[PDB]
């Protein structure tokens, strides 16, 4: 029921960067195998513990690395996300789907726990926009979204048909202090804290009053563990559970920011392509199934986050 | 609006066999190219006009044949279906998904019309059981179903994002005098007419009051043409349309047969495997977006079909 030996694919992405460190501290530097397509100069991960080059689209090599460390858990983060997927759609289909089916076939063969993250991106324009149910209409118009729905279906098939322990969460916008603003769809809520301690002024690429689910990275990382290790028998859903901690418009963060940096200002430009995608997406999701089935918890509201972000961005040296 | 030159993948399928023979008569033996992985001598398709051997998963050969006959319409029937798909789910994923992305990328390059059939098997337990809407939940437990939902999403992405003319329908169970029965889930509704004319006992593998959507082959084929040629501007949905002619249960065909062969009798010894898949499917769909958007219609009720089937199977001579 608990993880001993863990393989993370996509370990140098936003989530992997901070997850591999957490699980190292909690499960042992020698029991967490971080893996990626390519090294990144001075990522913390790469210079501290066990690390293995892995292209998840090679079943053979993926299987080699599972067997080499006798893993009981695979946290399959490898994928192309929103921005990159739209530009490179066939590359996103190949990585996101051949990577996944490879991992599932490995987990089928080895009796692994298999965690795949999904996204708000797995919801369409007609998906209900307010307390979006767990089970509902999933017709997204992005290639990333299509891969996440295709994957939810496939991960549930490996459980229903072969008994593989597959599970996952639909992450909203994540906010972290370790990973720098990457001009992605939801990254407005990270860059705002940078431009607050750096100038006293932020230029939003996202229209005022536009509401979105968000979660602070520590909340999200705990989701992954709480769910991987949850008792099997109370799981009605598996791939994947809505989770959320907050919804907010750019103007609501500002008000949380200014409660600690009173001179703070919010201008509004409007990238119409990212607004488009934010408008695709629900305003708020219903975590109930998550709460009922494995006791999804969380610690940071918009205030608690805002305080901790401005501490952790000063310690790192921005002001 | 009109099909000039037509490539048909999977042309020796159930749909394939009778569709090529129909589009030959209608559009000319020299404007329809039948294609399949493997030949059969038995097939009427193979001794009547143009036939290319084609493995749809080879993008290069698929492109070669498309270009060779300057084709404006591709009808992508190539796929593994519900039963075979459960035996070898990986072959099914490769053929149904790499086949289809290949055809979509071709259609993107050659500005073609891309018609791809879905089915009822694209619907779950969660899926409303009576008058299932066009836009509902799609969480199938079959590999075939996972392929048909991944498929619809992909086909719509190719239209929303690159303006490819992608369109399809969700086929109920289909009945035919041409393509022999046995194997598939809904085939009881063909085999029965064979045993009705041999002796006058059918033993069914489906339990006494299980409603299922069904359709007589000619309604189905006419559906494909009507939808391919329909005008684009009143299409709100594309991939793929709910369509149906009739819901019914062993009970009700039996009694329809007795109007013509009164002596008839139905024993019952159910297959768990298949019965499940039926119970996992809607009892009746809602055709009402088809009708509004491209004037869908059928013309065989349960009785009109039972007449036609019984003539046609005794012409081929059976008793």
């Amino acid at each position: 029921r608990h993880m001993k030996k863990i393989l993370i694919t996509g370990a140098l992405g936003q989530i992997g960067s901070e997850l591999t460190i957490k699980l190292r501290n909690e499960y042992g530097e020698q029991n967490v195998i971080a893996s990626s397509r390519r090294v990144k100069e001075g990522n913390p991960v790469c210079e501290s513990g066990i690390f293995e080059i892995l292209d998840v689209t090679d079943k053979n090599r993926f299987f080699e690395i599972a067997k080499k460390y006798d893993v009981d858990t695979i946290i399959h983060l490898a994928s192309l996300l929103s921005a990159v997927a739209e530009s490179k759609p066939l590359e996103a289909w190949n990585l996101n789907m051949n990577g996944l089916i490879n991992g599932l076939e490995i987990a089928k063969e080895l009796d692994c726990k298999f965690f795949t993250p999904s996204s708000i991106a797995a919801f369409g324009e007609n998906s209900p926009k307010n307390m979006t149910p767990q089970d509902t209409l999933q017709r997204p118009n992005t290639m990333y979204g299509v891969t996440k729905v295709s994957g939810e279906l496939l991960c549930d098939y490996y459980h229903s048909k072969f008994g593989v322990d597959t599970r996952g969460v639909r992450f909203p916008g994540l906010i972290s202090y370790v990973t720098p603003p990457g001009g992605g769809t939801t990254d407005y809520a990270v860059d705002i804290y940078y431009e607050a301690l750096k100038n006293k002024r932020y230029k939003s690429y996202i229209a005022e009053g536009t509401k979105m689910d968000m979660m602070y990275m520590p909340d999200a990382l705990q989701s992954i563990v709480d769910l991987i290790e949850a008792p099997a028998d109370k799981l009605i859903h598996r791939n994947a559970f809505n989770i959320t901690a907050m919804s907010f418009s750019p103007e609501e963060i500002a008000d949380s920011i200014k409660k600690y940096i009173p001179d703070f200002v919010i201008e509004y430009d409007v990238d119409p392509v990212r607004q488009s995608i934010a408008d695709s997406w629900p305003n708020s999701l219903d975590s109930s199934s998550a709460v009922k089935e494995w006791n999804f918890k969380f610690s940071y509201d918009l205030d608690k986050m805002t305080k901790d972000m401005l501490e952790k961005l000063s310690e790192k040296g921005i002001g």
